[PDB]
């Protein structure tokens, strides 16, 4: 990317960000847009902003978000969003300290050296002004065999040290948060249950429930209570949601009749557009009653001769249900596979009744398909990186000469199109990845979400970083590789290649934090949909919650994006140490914006008690792995022996991973028998702990 | 190795084997050598051989060893030696089926081809008759780009299939054996105890025992019984064994006095050789009584202000002690690390009181030291492989010309010296490896033994195979690599190199099974030591057991050797498919000999209930990994594209490892809550379950 395209993209993103901030500052203090700007404070009866009269100083949302403790977030949102905020805080601290040391000593060294302007004379491009004024401040203006590479090696060394320190402190802190939240938890149904799964069939005349009982009733006498057999109820769920659909439609028809004093009309055809006309109220009433009768018959008939191989088993104490979830129940780890029962809000009832070979086959095939689509998205990654360097792509396939003649078209294409394409592809990714993760037999929503995050991290790393960087290198160097000496191909490739991808990543990250956080704070897209789904034909009856329900923070899409930006900022923290500023800005603005949203907008849908965060630590340290490796390659592709001194860094990163896994990881999987025994329950009902898991 | 040296080594080994078999056949049926040939049947009051009169047909030890069921071995020896026998049986079956298919179709193909005699004319050694008549029956007589390589690829494919099938069947069978042995076990002290380890210190006025209690007394009320704090008692053990030494010495003095009616005399100096003379009985008596008083004082004073951080905690039920060993007890996996308590015969009381960072540091440093000594034994591996090819080592360092002129000296050196050196080094290995394994903080003898076996497997694989093979290649090819084309260096190296190491391995394996099993059945070394420690000055008093106690099967030295021979036989099952015969003979003779020894000689010292065998399966499949890789390299160093078709074999070997780990491994670590609940105890004493763990 040239300097003109970079400046145009920055200007457009900043202008849009300012416009959206002005829209947010105006709309958010209007009483009309209270359901859409303070949904987490109006769904809880909490007086959206403070009680006094005309107030709400434009910059008041920054005073309540910057002065909110981490206990306020846990109390108001949950210990699962405070984990997101400690993730953001520790990434921001890593990049802040790294910038503080890196930038004042690595930017002058790159700027004052002259490898560029000495590689345009030796290679004699004549002219090919590909290098921009922004590429001088990168590890491509550094000459071969230079003492400044010592400062760059010290820089990667210090980034590794800072990352280790902050990861250790964060992982201690998250362990403390989880231990505090678990110890003070109330009586919840998921603390008394286990997920018995992969059970055999009764080889006699005996129902599955009678087999689950008299089996745990002999292992756990006087401490085992009941069991829900995971009955296959797909069609039951379908019929019940269809019944609920006609219940809501009849409520809408009644509201319309009350409003207009006239009987509404309905069409019996598809989607009520083309078909025979019938009265809404009578048809909906009779269809509702027939559906009620048919649903009752189906619910009665669910218990059938077919045998289901999954269950939820409830114990009378927290200790028994916590100890009898980490134990082995049969001397064949196939049968009676027992884990902690997820929340009733988190069970994937469809993913139960899947045996061990089935799960393993599904996992392997899904992983193979993920690799295949890794390649299939590596193709459009090549397209995007090709579009970024549009001027250098005039020499290849010179058919594009007529369009790339005038600066305006080339500038707008370079500054907008690749980012939009990358956003489109990486936005189609999350839904497919979450669907694939749920298809492995994973029995909880949190585990499925974090597995989708892991698959998206594989996508991010390989496709985004490696594909975009390598494609930038090739489209920037292949046509200039006419001679093939190994002494000249390496330096030409490296120097004239990598910081170009670095600059494109600056542009992409700036686009992300500016326009994304503008669209998130201003919230116009959910505000345009609202006030339009309300005043037009939709939203006839009250049904207040359904129209403006905020929803989850969507860690299946948020954390993958934050971690992609993390990976990028670890990419060019040393190669082009201007990504550090953009990463700091991204994560600081993310802190501010997401703090405002979590305090006031988003409401969580499940509580994993910070279980996600070890995955985050694993992936951050995986980025550190990858880019200690990248520094290993680069320092050495500059043809001087700084390669050796990074091997201890890679080895100590692996050792740090093992040590952190050994010292804190095991406390995240389970709840200890200290938060379970001495939590001093108050004689739990055990009856609404049961049937809090029942789907109906 | 030439053919003459190979024949001389085989003849010497077979002659020694026949001599030792004749000695065994004569000595073992003499009533005098009953304690030394039937110790596992005289220590149990079992009438060493059958009750009748003059009998014991020379070939009767083969009728009782070939017609002994696997339940007889479990009843008489244990379910831990039946695991060794299923290991031997499955390796023998793998190699038997592989020979059955391999040999009739791979030996004629190698014999009828003429790559050799076409590589001595192209390279024009003139003359360098390095190739022996035994190298024609190997994958070095196969020409480049030949259709016989298709049969060789099918051969490695079929070996992989047979190994997968036999590993699956064996691992099912061992799971069944363990489930049968655990379910029928009696009341043992290790089923009611857990090993609480890595505990904090009481930060107040409170003893460690009072801290262990009132902690598990709140997690486990009415199901927790007592706790042994792992008091540091090194000097207590030293003083007690010193007291026992003088007790035995006084018993010996009393026996001598009774025998000769004279008072024995003792020297107060070092080892009683030089020093002042004193009466034995009076001095030993007064020293015994002072030691008794001092031991009582020390035992009283053991409980001190210093705080010990390990314990053994006893529960009142098998279920509680089995469920409260897989659970997490504190929400910090540092503190209160709990595992299943090993047997009282298996606890390493010194390795307790070691915290998590200490254990991790010790593990990492010990692994680094193991790699360092891997290299330091790679040096003598090079020496051994250099001595094997003595004739080719005349061209290098030609100073050895005078000694290598006459066939006799060269033949005897080649046929004896390398094998003796390899045996000496690989025999010094086990003690060091077992000492290192115990220094990692491992709390049981079985785990330490199997960790030493793993380290020895690393030694075996890397040093023995890779070092010996590569050194044979280099000493056989470096002086003949005058030109450096890649088209000719590869084929020369491969073909004229690998089967030489193969032949040396034939010789080594033959030496092993012949002379080792002759010395094991004949048992002359323990029989020369006996009958000499008895009739000479030693063994004055009765003390029958101490003189001829057979001891454990020593899996720390046996299984590593069997697995080294396993690795070798997987080496040259295809490259030189004559190793298959030697491996079959080794493992069949091992079956017979070790069956006779386990039925009649060796008595186990601990019972791990087949816990070792997953390590064996892991290592067998690791050999399959390594040599699917070796076939991948070799088929392709023959310069035709059979490389690709082995990648699915490597991938499916990894997948098979994961699947076997998933389906059976978890049942070996713990005892299920089916063999613990419904085992129907009979009101265990719980008092001799306690203090069965007390060292004194
Ligand atoms: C240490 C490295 C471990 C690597 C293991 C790979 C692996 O596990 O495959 C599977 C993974 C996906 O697992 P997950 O959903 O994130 O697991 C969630 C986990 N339970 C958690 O708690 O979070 O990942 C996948 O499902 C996809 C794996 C395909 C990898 C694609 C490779 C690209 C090919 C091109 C690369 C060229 C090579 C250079
Ligand atoms: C002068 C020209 C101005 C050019 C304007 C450029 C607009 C860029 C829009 C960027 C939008 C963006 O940043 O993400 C918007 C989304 C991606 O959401 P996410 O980051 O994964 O997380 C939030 C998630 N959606 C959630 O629900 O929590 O992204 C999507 O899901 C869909 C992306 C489609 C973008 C199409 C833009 C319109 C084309 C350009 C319009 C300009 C016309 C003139
Ligand atoms: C260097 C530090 C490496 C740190 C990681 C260690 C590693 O790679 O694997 C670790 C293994 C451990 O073996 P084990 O104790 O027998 O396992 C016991 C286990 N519980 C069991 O059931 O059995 O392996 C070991 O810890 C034993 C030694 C590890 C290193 C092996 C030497 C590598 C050879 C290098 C020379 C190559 C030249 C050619
Ligand atoms: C000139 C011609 C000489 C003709 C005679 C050749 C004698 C060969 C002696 C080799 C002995 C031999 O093969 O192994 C002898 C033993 C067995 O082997 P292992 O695998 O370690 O088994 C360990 C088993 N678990 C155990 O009980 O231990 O190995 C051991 O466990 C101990 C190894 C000590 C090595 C001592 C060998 C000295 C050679 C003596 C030279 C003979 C001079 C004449």
């Amino acid at each position: 990317m040239e300097f003109g395209s970079f400046l145009v993209s920055l200007g457009t993103s900043f202008v849009i960000f300012v416009i959206l901030m002005l829209l947010f500052t105006w709309l958010s203090r209007k009483s009309g847009n209270a359901p859409i700007y303070y949904p987490n404070r109006i769904l809880k009866g909490l007086e959206p902003w403070e009680g006094t009269s005309l107030t709400r100083n434009p910059f008041a949302w920054m005073r309540e978000a910057l002065t909110s403790s981490e206990q306020d977030v846990v109390n108001l949102s949950g210990v699962d969003t405070a984990v997101h905020f400690v993730f953001l805080s520790t990434v921001l601290g890593i990049f802040a300290c790294s910038s503080l040391l890196l930038l004042p000593t690595l930017l002058p060294l790159a700027a004052t050296d002259n490898n560029i302007k000495n590689t345009k004379n030796a290679t004699d491009t004549t002219s090919k002004g590909t290098f921009s004024q922004l590429d001088n401040l990168s590890m491509a203006n550094i000459t071969k065999k230079s003492s400044r590479l010592w400062a760059f090696l010290g820089a990667v060394y210090w980034i590794s040290l800072v990352t280790y320190f902050f990861l250790w402190k964060a992982y201690k802190h998250v362990s403390s948060l989880r231990a505090q939240a678990l110890m003070s938890a109330d009586v919840k149904p998921e603390q008394f249950a286990i997920l018995v799964r992969d059970m055999p069939a009764p080889p006699d005349g005996q129902t599955q429930k009678e087999f689950i009982d008299s089996y745990f009733r002999e292992i756990y006498p006087e401490t085992f209570y009941r069991s829900l057999v995971a009955t296959e109820n797909s069609k039951v769920n379908k019929i019940w949601e269809k019944l609920e659909g006609y219940k809501k439609k009849l409520a809408r028809a009644e509201a319309i009749l009350a409003a207009t004093n006239n009987r509404p009309t309905n069409k019996t055809g598809f989607c009520g557009l083309v078909g025979k006309q019938v009265d809404s109220i009578e048809y909906y009433t009779e269809l509702i009653n027939e559906s009620v009768a048919k649903l009752e018959t189906e619910q009665k008939a669910v218990l059938a001769e077919k045998q289901q191989t999954a269950a939820v088993v409830f114990f009378t104490t927290r200790v028994a249900a916590a100890s009898a979830a980490q134990s082995l129940h049969c001397q064949m780890v196939d049968k009676w596979t027992v884990t902690e029962a997820p929340e009733p809000r988190q069970l994937l009832w469809q993913n139960l009744n899947i045996k061990l070979f089935s799960r393993i086959i599904r996992q392997y095939f899904i992983y193979f398909f993920v690799a295949v689509t890794i390649l299939f998205y590596m193709i459009p990654i090549a397209f995007v990186s090709a579009i970024t360097t549009l001027k250098n792509l005039q020499r290849i396939i010179p058919f594009i000469k007529p369009v790339v003649e005038i600066t305006a078209i080339r500038t707008v294409l370079e500054s907008f199109l690749p980012q939009i394409a990358l956003i489109v592809f990486l936005a189609m990714l999350p839904k497919l990845l979450l669907f694939l993760s749920k298809a492995e037999g994973i029995p909880s929503q949190s585990h499925a979400i974090r597995a989708a995050s892991g698959k998206y991290f594989y996508f991010s790393v390989f496709n985004v970083f490696i594909g975009v960087t390598l494609a930038g290198t090739l489209f920037n160097t292949v046509k200039d590789i006419a001679k093939n000496p190994k002494l000249d191909m390496i330096i030409n490739l490296l120097a004239t290649s990598l910081p170009k991808s670095a600059t494109f990543f600056l542009t992409y990250v700036a686009l992300k934090f500016f326009i994304g956080y503008g669209l998130e704070l201003s919230r116009i897209i959910p505000l345009i949909i609202f006030h339009l789904k309300k005043k037009y034909l939709c939203k006839t009856e009250a049904e207040v919650k359904e129209a403006w329900y905020p929803g989850d923070l969507s860690y299946a899409t948020r954390v993958p994006g934050d971690m992609l930006i993390l990976t990028i900022t670890f990419c060019y923290s040393v190669i082009a140490p201007l990504i550090l500023i953009f990463g700091i800005t991204y994560f600081g603005l993310g802190w501010l914006v997401l703090r405002n949203q979590a305090l006031k907008v988003y409401v969580p849908s499940y509580e994993s008690y910070g279980r996600m965060w070890p995955h985050i630590h694993q992936r951050i340290l995986a980025a550190l792995f990858l880019f200690q490796v990248v520094m290993f390659g680069y320092l050495g592709a500059k043809t001087f022996f700084y390669t050796a001194l990074v091997i201890p860094l890679i080895i100590t990163s692996l050792i740090f991973g093992y040590v952190c896994r050994q010292k804190f990881y095991g406390g995240f999987e389970h709840t200890a028998l200290e938060v379970a025994c001495r939590e001093l329950k108050q004689s739990p009902d055990l009856e609404e702990i049961f049937r809090a898991y029942i789907p109906h």
